[PDB]
């Protein structure tokens, strides 16, 4: 990643919340990244919704 500033991830699975600290995000979905401190757990957010997700279900864009 470089100093892009608004960095987004795309959704690439449908992965449904289950937990009330998931968020809902389907395969096409273009979220904002919000936090990375972890590696496995991204927070993203969905128009204005947020939420810790696996990373492996989003890729990250630069």
């Amino acid at each position: 990643m470089d100093e892009t500033g608004k960095e987004l991830v795309l959704a690439l699975y449908d992965y449904q919340e289950k937990s009330p600290r998931e968020v809902t995000m389907k395969k096409g979905d273009i979220l904002t990244l919000l936090n990375s401190t972890n590696k496995d757990w991204w927070k993203v957010e969905v128009n204005d919704r947020q939420g810790f997700v696996p990373a492996a279900y989003v890729k990250k864009l630069d």
